[PDB]
Formats: structure tokens, C-alpha cells, sequence
DNA sequence: GAAGCCGGCG
DNA sequence: TCCGCCCGGCTTC
């Protein structure tokens, strides 16, 4: 199998000096708040340079860089600008698996027969193109799978081209770290270096049932399987970005009559934003006090409007039922596992 | 079934 | 030594 992973680098800086040239070659700082408190989502070249980064507060990153212009966060422009990006990655692709606004998995088995040369040479391909076409620079990573993909783009970020190849898999595998893997933090590695687990090949020396102690069975069989390079799961046709909508409600009310005018809308503004069908709704009740209370349908395969309607209603139906308490304030849905066609 | 509590992570 | 209409997973009522 040849995977190419594609992940855009700071995104939303670049997508923000692309439609505002006068930006480039100053420090620039992507601000994000909330429902207030600002932080700072991304930071261009020499910004970063100046020691911003993701997370630091706002009033922080001016300390530091006084002469940054801070712009305020526009979601609906980066998730166009990713859009065209997703749709040109989707021309060279067997399958295509979007991860986030600025990741997506590529199966390109099949356009370079088997090739692995030819995969890496796609991958550049593939760059090139999104610089020309989107002027974004991204960085690539070609792979026998999926998280060697992701862990190979990761180490050679920015606007880098990661590769790992079949006839070469177990010398990246022998001096892979394991803080360097995918489902491992700064706990977990914590805790595996209680063990004398530094690298990816000590596991196997290791006991078993220890592993899995520290990790659980999902995560440990995971790390065996990986450093066995017997991980297999492919690329499909799915979309991980999550679709939803919020509708703040007249006033606070518990009657299902009432809330469905708007959940019904919710699901409209949703599903008219998906292309594709998704595998979970998730309704989301905001209650009086600010209280969350949600409730999803995980369906084998997609669910349509058609099938949604009721879904969603049995589902605040239930909702209610598990809260005959409180009102509802605020109403929302949650599209997401969204099928590729 | 699902509250709660951890951990990744952006 | 960073909150999230995170999200996933595991424990525990
Ligand atoms: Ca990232």
C-alpha cells in the first residue's frame, strides 16, 4: 500500500498572507476566542520567529512581538480554502481520507501501480500543484501506511517531503522513538519511560500484560502491531470534518413542539453544508444554566434527511427524558463520519 | 446506559 | 505550565 499524507503548514497564517499580500515577510498572529479570552491559533513565519506559538495567550504574544498585526480567527474562509485543496488532492487518490481542515490521508496504490518511486514522485507532484494552484506550501509524507505517513511528514515539517520506504520500513522502525507516535503524549511517554521504553523495538523485549496496564488493550495491541509492522488499517473514503449547527431558542423551553422548528433548521444548515453522508448525528441541547446534554445515533452505515428527522427528535425525546429538569436554551446538530462518494 | 475523569492534541 | 456547544476511551456508578 502507498499512502500519501498531506498536511497544510500553518494553515490558517497562510491562507491569511495569501488574501492579504501586505502581510508576507511580517509578523502576523491568527487570534482564536471563545464562548472572552484570546489565544493565538496560528502565527506566520516570522512571528514564530519571534517565539509566538499556538495556545499562548494574546495579551503574551504582544509582549513578545508588538509589532504583529493580530487578525481575528474567519473559519468559513479556511474551510473554503481547504476545500479546493481537498478537491485537487481528491483527482490523485484512489481514496481520500480527510482528517481535519488541513490533513488528509491519500491511498495512491493504484495511480502508480504499485510504484513506490512513482508515489514519491506523485507526492511531489502533489505539492507543486497545491503551491501553484493555492500558493499554500504543505508538507508530504509517503508510506506503507497510514501512521508511518503521518510520523514521517511530522518529521520533516515545513515544507517537506517525509518518506519511508517498504525496503527500508525496519530502520525507521529500529531508531523510531516512542514520544514520536501517534495516541502517545507527554503522559504516556512518561510512563513508558518508567519501564525503559525509550524506543519502538523495546516493547517487544517487554511483558505484555505491563504494556496494557499502562495503555489499555486498544493502545497496546496498537504499538505491538506497529512495531511488528504488521498495522494494516487502509484509507477510506471519509471525512472527518465535523458539520454543525446552533440555533439560540426564543426563550427557554422543555416542548418538543417548540424546539423542532428549530432543530429541524439545524439539521437543514447541517446537511446542506455536507457533500456526503454521514455516520453519526450528534444533538446537541445547551441548557439554561450553559449546561451540555447530547445524544448521537452511531449508524453502520450513512443516515440521509430523510432518515435524520426522527433520528434527531427520538433523540431530544430522550434527551428530555434524561433531563425532565432543566430547559433548553440553545439547540444544535452534529454531523460527522461523513461517507466519500 | 451514561456520568466522570483521564489523556491527546490542536 | 492552555480551554474546548474538543473527542475517544476506560472506569465506575
Ligand atoms: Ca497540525
Amino acid at each position: 500500500m502507498i499512502v500519501i499524507f498531506v498536511d497544510f503548514d500553518y494553515f490558517f497564517a497562510q491562507v491569511e498572507e495569501v488574501l492579504n499580500p501586505q502581510y508576507k515577510g511580517k509578523p502576523l498572529v491568527v487570534c482564536v476566542y471563545s464562548g472572552t479570552s484570546g489565544a493565538v491559533a496560528t502565527a506566520n513565519y516570522e512571528a514564530r520567529k519571534l517565539g509566538v506559538k499556538a495556545g499562548m495567550p494574546i495579551i503574551k504574544a504582544m509582549q513578545i512581538a508588538p509589532s504583529a498585526i493580530y487578525v481575528p480567527m474567519r473559519k468559513p474562509i479556511y474551510e473554503a480554502f481547504s476545500n479546493r485543496i481537498m478537491n485537487l488532492l481528491n483527482k490523485h487518490a484512489d481514496k481520500i481520507e480527510v482528517a481535519s481542515i488541513d490533513e488528509a490521508y491519500l491511498d495512491v496504490t493504484n495511480k502508480v501501480e504499485g510504484n513506490f518511486e512513482n508515489g514519491i514522485e506523485l507526492a511531489r507532484k502533489i505539492k507543486q500543484e497545491i503551491l501553484e494552484k493555492e500558493k499554500i506550501t504543505v508538507t508530504v509524507g509517503v508510506a506503507p501506511n497510514k501512521i508511518l505517513a503521518k510520523i514521517i511528514a511530522d518529521k520533516s515539517k515545513p515544507n517537506g517531503l517525509g518518506v519511508i520506504r517498504p525496503t527500508e520500513v525496519q530502520d525507521f522502525l529500529n531508531e523510531l522513538d516512542i514520544d514520536e507516535i501517534p495516541g502517545i503524549g507527554s503522559v504516556l511517554a512518561r510512563r513508558l519511560n518508567e519501564l525503559g521504553i525509550q524506543k519502538l523495538r523495546d516493547i517487544l523485549s517487554k511483558n505484555y500484560n505491563e504494556l496494557e496496564k499502562i495503555t489499555g488493550k486498544a493502545k497496546a495491541l496498537y504499538l505491538l502491531k506497529l512495531a511488528q509492522n504488521k498495522y494494516s488499517e487502509p484509507v477510506e473514503n471519509k471525512s472527518k470534518i465535523p458539520h454543525g449547527r446552533y440555533l439560540t431558542l426564543p426563550y427557554n423551553t422543555r416542548d418538543v413542539k417548540v424546539i423542532l422548528p428549530y432543530l429541524k433548521k439545524a439539521i437543514n444548515e447541517a446537511y446542506n453544508k455536507v457533500n456526503g453522508i454521514p455516520m453519526r448525528i450528534t444533538v446537541i441541547a445547551i441548557m439554561e444554566d450553559l449546561d451540555i446534554l447530547s445524544k448521537g445515533k452511531k449508524f453502520k452505515h450513512g443516515i440521509s434527511i430523510d432518515n435524520a428527522y426522527k433520528v434527531a427528535e427520538d433523540l431530544l425525546r430522550e434527551l428530555l427524558v434524561r433531563d425532565k429538569r432543566r430547559n433548553v436554551r440553545r439547540i444544535g446538530v452534529k454531523l460527522d463520519n461523513i461517507i466519500i462518494n
